[PDB]
Formats: C-alpha cells, sequence, structure tokens
C-alpha cells in the first residue's frame, strides 16, 4: 500500500484556490475563523479506517515557525475504492496575527498494520500517508495587515 494525501484548506467556506490561499481580514482573525481542511486521498486501503491528525502551523520565509497553532486529531474511514475525499473541521481558531501565513499539515495512519517493511509477507506498520508542504498555497491561510 502506497498512498497520496493533498489538501485544501477552507476558512468561512472560502477553498483555497491553487494559486492563491485563502485570505482572511486583520479584524476577520481577532474574532476567530472557523478552518476546515478537504484530504482527496489515493491509494489506501478500501473500508480501513485511518487516524488523522491536521495542524495549522505558521509559515515564514518556507519553514513552519514553532508548535502548531491546532491540531485535531480524528478517524476516517476510506472508501470502498481506496481513494476519496475526508474533511476535517478544526473548528474556531484563535490568534492569528494580521500578516502572517498559516499552513495545514495533514497525516494519515492506518489504525490496523498494513505494510510489510521487513519482507515476510506480514503488515508490521500503518500505513502512513502525509501531506506537510510549508510552501502548498492550497494548504495557505493568509492574514491581512
Ligand atoms: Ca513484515
Amino acid at each position: 500500500p502506497k498512498g497520496k494525501l493533498a489538501t485544501t484548506v477552507s476558512v468561512g467556506g472560502v477553498k483555497a484556490s491553487v494559486g492563491g490561499g485563502v485570505r482572511v481580514t486583520s479584524a476577520q482573525a481577532g474574532a476567530g475563523v472557523d478552518v476546515a481542511d478537504t484530504i482527496a486521498y489515493t491509494g489506501l486501503v478500501a473500508g480501513e479506517a485511518y487516524s488523522v491528525s491536521g495542524s495549522l502551523f505558521e509559515v515564514a520565509d518556507g519553514r513552519t515557525v514553532g508548535d502548531a497553532i491546532v491540531t485535531k486529531t480524528e478517524q476516517f474511514t476510506a472508501s470502498d475504492s481506496g481513494a476519496g475525499e475526508w474533511t476535517v473541521e478544526f473548528g474556531r481558531v484563535a490568534g492569528l496575527e494580521p500578516g502572517k501565513q498559516y499552513v495545514v499539515f495533514e497525516t494519515a495512519t492506518s489504525v490496523k498494520d498494513l505494510v510489510d517493511t521487513d519482507g515476510d509477507d506480514v503488515p508490521d506498520a500503518a500505513q502512513v500517508e502525509k501531506h506537510e508542504d510549508p510552501n502548498d498555497a492550497s494548504q495557505t491561510v493568509v492574514v491581512e495587515e
């Protein structure tokens, strides 16, 4: 099993655009904003449960800065095809700062062992797929100054 995650962050129901992120006003940041993330997954094991942890990180100069602003973990089930979409809802996120940018990272970890890593034909490790791209605009929230 070898899969891929793609992510698209959403704020106030606005999806980050492929080349544009999603913008929030300084006042909205101060009030708190509802953040969600849609994970497009492929090559997961059909019908299997995955523990998905998402983090929102401050990003500057192409790196995450400090500990995540928020983290959320929940369980999802993979579609019958092993490909599909899951939506993580972070709730209202506070403390995003004017003029700063934030990025969503996601990691999916199968509840069951599904990967043979030593070659004895027995599954010994979870399938783990992750999307942790600090420069991915589709995962990026930008707060106006
Ligand atoms: Ca093995």
